[PDB]
């Protein structure tokens, strides 16, 4: 839990708009999400996404369960009506009298973005981005937003999986081992704007921290750019949401040729990574050298978590402070 | 937790006569019970309803997988019988030694009354009684007990749910709410004898502290008496048993006419209340002033549950001195 | 917790054969097992049964969604490769690097007996042994080896159900209960050996402490021999997977005709020994004299506490001292 | 198919007037049945049970899924209003046109008895009534009426189960079966007033032709009277739903002692009826001088199926002629 | 059967393209589908839809559990190659032998439009289109495609329920009915090249026949226009696939807020058209003058199974004669 | 329907002895069995194993739910007791009277052989035997019979499809297929005492008319003998219970090994000969000359089917006579 509380500075999708709209009749929530252990609930009031805890002032009936109503969150128990800014704005058993100033709940930091909904718990740093998505508005590029898909593993777990080229001979040999390829090198990995930016042969990462990756393929067998943009909502301790959003220059083809790809390749992941224990991950577990990208991940989790502790200026810093190892410039 | 402790002082009910009856096919018992995250057996012997704790004193097995022998429940395992007052009379491996001074399981007052079964787990302070059902004896009213329902709620967040007007529009606006008469005002509440009394004009509530309603309705569609007797039993710190008791004058009708409606009126509920969090009220619940019977409610519970920490005369006064604040003459 | 440590020191039996060679299509394992609350694999390496911790060193996945290849177990994240002593000695991704000193897992003692697979958590004090099952070796006997039976109660309370006489007019009065032979005297015990031995007239018990109990019946019914061997693995802190072998002299019947006879008898106790509670038996339990096997055992299973707890050769003297009652010559 | 015609000349139990009431919330009905694979619909009109086909007119919507509206049957597609003649007297599209004199759907006789709802099919014969139940009227008996059960079993096969006694052995040993008493006599069997009438010395049946079985106990074990009342509705040519009335003098004790022995019968009788290939006895049924009751039960069924082909007046005197057997007198 | 061979004239739609890319990972098919109880198979062969029976000639596996590579449906058993004409080119077993004449399997015409894969089973009167739906390349409306939806009717009671307005008031009271608008007006109904074309007061419906509707609203409450186009697929004599695609011109709002409304809508009027019985209208049914445009499209079925037994002209001019009931020109 | 009629001549594996050892406590049965639609009962009264028609002479119950008393077979209903001849020597309820004539159930023929029942339910020709197993009584070879497996297949169309080397590259290419040895040519097939055998270079086959299959491996891999022996139970039209016998003689591997990879393949077989339709083979299939032994199957199931037309002497010629085209010597 307090081991936990640095995240709560960033932004993590909850839902993607598609489940926002579905969630009710409406097309306009609610939807209970869980984030970091918080319970909060997601609607679209007017033009604008809104989150609250999931908790009415009055006697804690669940938000969730009520309806939306144009501007208002109205609660299922006694029907109180709660605004964009978490106030409620009529007691109905009382509409004459002044509502108490205790009748609010707390409201967070919540924005669309590619197609997903993103909260930030804590803005008080004022120092974090919803990440970046390289193919967002690259009219060359199709998009599509897969449906996302829960794993009983962590972030950190879900994120370091991702990233790992080791894997593949062992979990992916029908689907993505390469015979003739088949141990990458150690790269050289920069730090730049709060993302790691590494690149692989031709894979270019560029992952906003903690959790997202952004992955441009520029193909062998096709010699056009496919993007993968996967980040993990941490729920809570043990249980992941994620989302993947892939981009494609030849967009001739179904989206569901890659989609089951995808899909495919998850499966094989699933049962491996849900069965590491415990699953965050402890002080004994034994790195080699071809486990660097993991390694200059814990170190720089491990950094943001002392600086949080430090405050603003200094999770600033270790946050967007440049660190570069390559050949290259920004 | 420690919190509930001074609710062991009171009777409450466990099971109906007919759920005794229907759980063995002798029609005599055992059955298991659960109250207060007790583990207890309730069984007819001879002309007496019996609760004991639901562990044999020889080698722990559940009584309730038992069977009454004559007056006596005797025990799955060895066979070992044991009186109405729990003490152990016959122990058939060795049926000429003495039986073990230590050979008896904890019993608890235990009595019928309308047609449920209530148990008191602490006799000590010898002071609260059954709760008050006003429709019991009167020959012009048919009553139908109804089959006990389970709620995720506590006890207490359920008893403020029955005694609460509030929330028809919200929760019941086809079933219960009335668009012509959709706020009573605050009324009266007096406490006497144990009891909340309180009066709308036409609604006379009863309610036998902590959790029993008796609530008689002079209907104003019929010009007939219908009396609801509304019960909560504590299973333990997030589940209710709850008994439905409903009597009425004009008893030409289907009884499932009224089970179907009180059915849907608490399927409505339901889900509402088992989503409140968490289980317990917390302090920072904001009331307004039409919550008046809910705040004076929760204000004599608090002091009940001082009053028991002060002993058996201070928590009799808190029970039943009598503070009146209508002008009705008892 | 602590209270149950000095069991490690025992063999627990945790699979049968048949399951190992079940679980994967190589018939060579890997299979998850768990002992203690210990998550354990086993595979068969070569010649050898193994039996590792079920977590890899590298990243913590389950070496038991793994593959066996030759004399090693391979984990299925990133291939890393175990030999017997639960050393890597292979890292596919840094084929040429040494291997961390690190990259190792715990091994436990692991054989193979009368077709079941034993596990010692704890070899330090060297003087346990895998228990005693006397058809074994006998050409004159037909052996069948059950399917495991699992029951959420503890080993001990499984052992005091099986020697246990006097539960016989209560659970099993079809099935086991001798109208005419109703009560068994109490007999003497002797220990040698680390076994308990008692005999009834005709019931030959060797009861290698502290879960195996093997029977042997001179029949009334045949003049034939049939040995019961039954043995509990303690999984956890509430559940045994049980093992039962049977032989028999006259072997010209079915075997199904015996396991249904069997299955019925465990039938019959499990819903009795599962409500037992706690799981665990307390002090206050109440005994008569007909306990005597049971009092006896919970003695000896303290003694054997008592003396895990001052180091190897107490416990020596505690499991392996005689101690005789009767007038037989060992 | 034919060979079941005759049977719609009789009254059969549909449903318990507790299901009527139970199916819609309005305690009114509609409730769809199904008798000799007719699908009907029930429903309470003003003071009325009606049966209806269940498809209306118009469309041929089912209006068991429509709603009681005062005296009509309002289909659920286009609102079309029938009264308790089948005939429809609302369009409601075409509120003033003349209503298609083909606008009108069948009805069936439909009565109220004993806590059942009877139909009769075809009335055209005029001499056949509902079954005779005895303890009707009797205030000196409680009256229990069980829940229906439902069994692949035609109603004959359940008759001659229920009236014979020489499977007490084989199916109820435990249950029903007297070791001391174990082959009652053949009995004299007299037809009256379309009842088979018998005595066994203390057990006096009345069975109402063709599936009501009306059965008076004086009994051995306390002087008190016991009436058994079951009929067998026959849904199709392979399924019966099944309904048992009892009654009882000393009644002190619970209705469930009762209804649990019964249920306990019925299970023991099920699977082995229910085995009971092809459905309809074949002609190649071998009986012996202990089926009395059975073969005199066929008998006479074929003899009512030989008078139906030769109309009203054989009918009738094939069903209420007397034969007489014993020596008493009516 | 012979009573639905006309049927097999017309174009129907068999799935949305989404299911036939989602069918498998190839994203290319194959997808068993039913069409006039006919099982057929769907791939995409390079460019190409094609449709053919799903029953390889050689030993009669379904092609539907092969595989789709490049420009050939493989059949899972041994391996046959159909081509996009339905003929085998590859024998792998024979692969120098010729291949018989015989390995040619049945193909139909399949051909995307409007996101669905439509399939005529016979070809030879050459004089039928696939359904008009009007919303096709207009760049103000934004198209939805919904799920497919499948119903236990056939899809002429199905399309008589949708172009229905008398069941409003009680099939959708709370949804689609208006108390000003309570009973709609006989209207003119014309017959032009292959549609019933007919306008309400604004609905305005053009009906390719037999089973496709093309609505289009000008709105009362938003002035926009909104389309739907609803068609049945008769997958057997008592079955319904159907597909609803919806087109609107203020599309700024959720699709949705449309699709839950359409999915309510079907939802009240599916149990309603499910419990019609049976499944074909028969000769019995009832017509008031408010059933219009049902008399009218039974009518015109019933002309076009006539010309069918006549031939091709006169299916030609039974379907295509222009036949005028309104003052429009067209 | 009547093609079928013909194979009542055969002997049909109908159980396991394992599973007719299993059915009951006892160990002796009764076991419903069905066998070419006819219901039947195998029990073991005495030393013999016997099958009688499912149904009891006296009021059709079904003798499987009975018990086996002594040597007779005693029906669940009223206790009539039938021995080995299907004779009623006991009637209970009449144990003076004379037993009826026709109280007694048809028997048919059955034998255990290979730890299989065997049923032969027409004995009429006496010219058919039971299969022939080549590994029974060698020494050399340890025999698992494995548990049977259920088809929705025809027999005719299982064993085409375990004779056939055709599939193995679709089917089975990761288990079977060699990609050295596609395709074996057609080879010489001889019909010899009802057997068709034939060889490939090592495969030899003896296929006992018309559903067994015996197969004698001399293994590539190992220089071993391995015996595979499948027979089909044709239950009813469209489902067989499968059987399948292996003998091997190198047998120091695990069991499981072997049961593991015959479970694949049939899991590989099943869907695809499951999809064949219709279930029967018709004659529009189309051959190539890779199918000789299909085609032979056929033509020789041909001539039986005639030939049993013609009468028990035209059958015997049919099935015995040799047809030599190898140059073996036999
Ligand atoms: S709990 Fe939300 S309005 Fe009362
Ligand atoms: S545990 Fe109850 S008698 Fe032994
Ligand atoms: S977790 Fe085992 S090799 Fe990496
Ligand atoms: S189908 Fe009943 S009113 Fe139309
Ligand atoms: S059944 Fe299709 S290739 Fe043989
Ligand atoms: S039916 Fe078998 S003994 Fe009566
Ligand atoms: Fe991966
Ligand atoms: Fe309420
Ligand atoms: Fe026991
Ligand atoms: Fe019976
Ligand atoms: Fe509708
Ligand atoms: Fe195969």
């Amino acid at each position: 839990n307090d081991e936990r509380e640095y995240l709560r500075h960033f932004w993590h999708p909850v839902c993607t708009v598609t489940e926002l709209e579905k969630a009710h009749p409406s097309s306009l929530g609610p939807l209970a999400v869980k984030l970091l252990n918080e319970q909060l609930v997601v609607a679209k009031l007017g033009d604008e996404y809104v989150a609250m805890r999931d908790r009415c002032a009055h006697r804690s009936a669940k938000l969730s369960l009520g309806t939306v109503s144009g501007n208002r969150l109205q609660c299922p128990y006694h029907g109180w009506q709660y605004d964009t800014h978490g106030a409620c704005q009529l007691v109905p058993a009382c509409p004459n009298s002044p509502i108490p100033n205790k009748a609010k709940v707390d409201r967070f930091d919540c924005e669309e973005r590619y197609g997903l909904i993103w909260i930030r718990l804590d803005s008080s740093f004022d120092c974090t981005e919803i990440p970046y998505f390289s193919a967002a508005n690259d009219p060359r590029l199709r998009i599509v937003i897969q449906e996302p898909y829960w794993w009983d593993a962590t972030a950190e777990r879900r994120w370091e999986n991702f990233t790992d080229f080791s894997h593949f001979a062992f979990i992916h040999p029908g689907t993505l081992f390469d015979p003739n390829n088949a141990e990458p090198p150690i790269v050289p990995m920069d730090r730049f704007n709060g993302q790691f930016r590494f690149v692989y042969d031709s894979f270019s990462y560029t992952c906003s921290m903690p959790f997202a990756i952004n992955l441009e393929v520029s193909k062998y067998s096709s010699s056009s750019l496919h993007v993968l943009f996967n980040v993990s909502c941490p729920v809570d301790s043990h249980t992941t949401k994620n989302f993947l959003i892939f981009a494609r220059e030849q967009s001739d083809d179904s989206d569901y040729l890659h989609i089951a790809f995808n899909d495919l390749v998850f499966a094989e992941d699933k049962p491996v990574i849900e069965s590491q224990w415990p699953k965050d991950a402890p002080a004994d577990e034994v790195s080699v050298v071809a486990d660097k990208v993991s390694i200059q991940y814990r170190k720089w989790l491990r950094e943001l978590k002392e600086a949080h502790k430090e405050g603003s200026q200094a999770f600033r810093s270790a946050l967007l402070d440049p660190v570069i190892e390559s050949d290259r410039s920004y």
